[PDB]
């Protein structure tokens, strides 16, 4: 409640998609996931639903954030906090509160802040091939988004004053693990491809039908009930969790090339470890000798971005995060000069 005033100004208009994320980092001092959870469960109502206190929910968001290696250039907890207004700004459109339930609501906030906990600045493949304690753990499969959801839960209910789960019906938690699970495990990168294709086919092929015979009051029933399924909210759900995680190439131009900066740094980081050592490189084209940046982020754009947020775009509506994308889009060709 009484929160100091740089970092009230930081979080003044946090509903708009402007936002300045590395203000909050640089206002909360690598904190940046505390302050904004704490507006943002309480502006949702997130204890409320779960009936918890705000006690248990800083504890919540302590133990949590302190798991995140601030080390990391991009993997640490003010990515968290990006993928969290993200997720907020997603929730609060208009598609998605009429198609989600108040569960998933809570559901996705929770995934978004635990989505990448103890992240440990390098890919699922550099831990397999090395041969990691985590890796062994997992028997190479989703080694890392395993370890952040099952951790996370480890850090939950392990603690009393930690538990944020503490005051619920067994039927509630039991259904709102399995979504918060599902969620953070629908962002490792091979299942791409898979959860993209299933949002075109099962939501926008049938919902591009039926909006092409009207506006009428019987055909906006059989919309809300198809898209309303157990099965098709989750497919949303799986598709927010994706886009909100990546959207930084969506973000306003300055926020842009500090995220596209971070994440590249990253990947410097393990390729040098990996000829250090002799492991097989897994990402040639990120080492910080050879790599064009600008022409790194053209190639992932036009891979996985473009036809992803198209998706999500003609589903929710969303014009600012496809201005910005065109905008810096065309800020990377213009780097070329040559
Ligand atoms: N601007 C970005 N560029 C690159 Cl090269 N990787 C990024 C970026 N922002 C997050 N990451 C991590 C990531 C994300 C990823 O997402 C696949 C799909 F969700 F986009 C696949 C592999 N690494
Ligand atoms: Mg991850
Ligand atoms: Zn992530």
């Amino acid at each position: 409640d009484d929160v100091p005033p740089r970092i009230a100004r930081a979080m003044e208009n946090e509903e708009y998609w402007d936002f300045d994320i590395f203000e909050l980092e640089a206002a909360t001092h690598n904190r940046p996931l505390i302050y904004l959870g704490l507006k943002m469960f309480a502006r949702f109502g997130i204890c409320e639903f779960l009936h918890c206190s705000e006690s248990t929910l800083r504890s919540w968001l302590q133990i949590i954030e302190a798991n995140y290696h601030s080390s990391n250039p991009y993997h640490n907890s003010t990515h968290s906090a990006d993928v969290l207004h993200a997720t907020a700004y997603f929730l609060s459109k208009e598609r998605i509160k009429e198609t989600l339930d108040p569960i998933d609501e809570v559901a996705a906030l929770i995934a978004a802040t635990i989505h990448d906990v103890d992240h440990p600045g390098r890919t699922n493949s550099f831990l397999c091939n090395a041969g990691s304690e985590l890796a062994i753990l997992y028997n190479d499969t989703a080694v890392l988004e395993s370890h952040h959801a099952a951790l996370a839960f480890q850090l939950t209910t392990g603690d009393d004053k930690c538990n944020i789960f503490k005051n619920m019906e067994r039927n509630d938690y039991r259904t709102l693990r399995q979504g918060i699970i599902d969620m953070v495990l629908a962002t490792e990168m091979t299942k791409h491809f898979e959860h993209v294709n299933k949002f075109v086919n099962s939501i926008n092929k049938p919902l591009a039908t039926l909006e092409e015979n009207g506006e009428t009051d019987k055909n906006q029933e059989v919309i809300n009930t198809m898209l309303r399924t157990p099965e098709n909210r989750t497919l949303i759900k799986r598709m927010l969790i994706k886009c909100a995680d990546v959207s930084n190439p969506c973000r306003p131009l300055q926020y842009c090339i500090e995220w596209a900066a971070r994440i590249s740094e990253e990947y410097f980081s393990q390729t040098d470890e990996e000829k250090q050592q002799g492991l097989p490189v897994v990402m040639p084209v990120f080492d910080r000798n050879t790599c064009s940046i600008p022409k790194s982020q053209i190639s992932f754009i036009d891979y996985f971005i473009t036809d992803m947020f198209d998706a999500w775009d003609a589903f929710v509506d969303l014009p600012d995060l496809m201005q910005h994308l065109d905008n810096n889009f065309k800020y990377w060709k213009g780097l070329d000069e040559m």
